[PDB]
């Protein structure tokens, strides 16, 4: 009978991690330019540039 | 998709649209350039 055999349950490490919930692919062209993602560095905590009123 | 500027282009130039001249308004508002003497320039035509 099947009880006499030694049943082995198959397993696998598909290592298939979750990423996130909401979609964040809306930058630059994706937002026609509404939201802009650059890669610029800056000093301090403030980066201010004056202009004429 | 244009955000990066030149220098001092952020200086506000105008907020009201004034593109209302000649062909823009189908010839309703004529903006010519001609000199004329005196504080008045009158033209007479038959009634």
């Amino acid at each position: 009978a099947l009880s006499d055999l030694q049943v082995f349950n198959d397993w696998a490490y598909k290592t298939m991690s979750e990423v996130l919930d909401q979609q964040v692919e809306l930058f630059n062209g994706a937002t026609r330019g509404a939201i802009i993602l650059r890669s610029a560095g800056n000093t301090g905590d403030l980066s201010e540039a004056a202009f004429w009123a």
